[PDB]
């Protein structure tokens, strides 16, 4: 919509207040004109035809509880675009600025949140299994990192590729949880999964056997189901991306750890520099290690830490 930048101020899905980028014509819609070519969030009005209409609103004050999914999903998206942009210099997800689309109140009582190669789509949950899924910093950076991913490497979805898509995922809505300091930790989904029960989360990056999936290439899923184990395979990534950054012995191998600044940038290297659609873990490992060799140097102690990583997790 043509009209004038302002900001209104309304309350997410866990209860906080925040300020949001709005655009004031007749209505106060929720269009953020500071980032690229904008952020624009859409009410899909419990429909799944997308992507349904600009959110629009009479006061510029968002406290109804209808509203808290789109002022998360609007402000979470800003918050995505800024760590892509400060942290890797790289402008929205096809590195041009383009405009980040959202919709919320997708369908009735659904618990899933994605990317569909155009737009982001957030269901509400069903209220047990999961709250309204913007609620959530790391699934909406999860979510969003798909469309970098698929403007760069392209990796497809399934098998090992699509389990490293997933994993690169769940390590970039991880550091960008890390990044806005918004109470981080190494697990995922875990502000919007199960209201009834604290202090677990859909998956865990230190920890993916506490939910049933592999921290080693030797317990990997082989079957079909989830499309060859994209959700379930992803662990031995994140638990190697854990252990590049925060360090630890695993199956008897130790790991120092180098921090989370120097994961991001390496894994950032791998992924619009070396992957391609259909690489596989050892491929991974190879453009992790020659990520890292490139910033830091062969002989360095980062290229050390990849490979005692990789080796952990019985990727070679
Ligand atoms: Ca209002
Ligand atoms: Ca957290
Ligand atoms: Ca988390
Ligand atoms: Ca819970
Ligand atoms: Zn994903």
């Amino acid at each position: 919509i043509t009209g004038t930048s302002t900001v209104g101020v309304g309350r997410g899905v866990l209860g906080d207040q925040k300020n949001i980028n709005t655009t004031y014509s007749t209505y106060y819609y929720l269009q953020d004109n500071t980032r690229g070519d904008g952020i624009f969030t859409y009410d899909a009005k419990y429909r799944t035809t997308l992507p349904g209409s600009l959110w629009a609103d009479a006061d510029n004050q968002f406290f109804a509880s209808y509203d808290a999914p789109a002022v998360d999903a609007h402000y979470y998206a800003g918050v995505t675009y800024d760590y892509y942009k400060n942290v890797h210099n790289r402008l929205s997800y096809d590195g041009n600025n383009a405009a980040i689309r959202s919709s919320v109140h997708y369908s009735q009582g659904y618990n899933n949140a994605f990317w569909n190669g155009s737009e982001m789509v957030y269901g509400d949950g069903d209220g047990q299994t999961f709250i309204p899924l913007s609620g959530g910093i790391d699934v909406v950076a999860h979510e969003l990192t798909h469309a970098v991913t698929d403007y760069t490497a392209g990796l497809i979805y399934q098998n090992e590729s699509g389990a490293i898509n997933e994993a690169i995922s769940d390590i970039f809505g991880t550091l960008v949880e890390f990044y806005a300091n918004k109470n981080p930790d190494w697990e995922i989904g875990e502000d919007v999964y199960t209201p009834g029960i604290s202090g677990d989360s859909l998956r865990s990056m230190s920890d993916p056997a506490k939910y049933g999936d592999p921290d080693h290439y030797s317990k990997r899923y082989t079957g079909t189901q989830d499309n060859g184990g994209v959700h379930i395979n992803s662990g031995i990534i994140n638990k190697a991306a854990y252990l590049i950054s925060q360090g630890g012995t695993h199956y008897g191998v130790s790991v120092v750890g180098i921090g989370r600044d120097k994961l991001g940038k390496i894994f950032y290297r791998a992924l619009t520099q070396y992957l391609t659609p259909t690489s596989n873990f050892s491929q991974l490992r190879a453009a992790a290690v020659q990520s890292a060799t490139d910033l830091y140097g062969s002989t360095s102690q980062e290229v050390a830490s990849v490979k005692q990583a990789f080796d952990a997790v019985g990727v070679k």
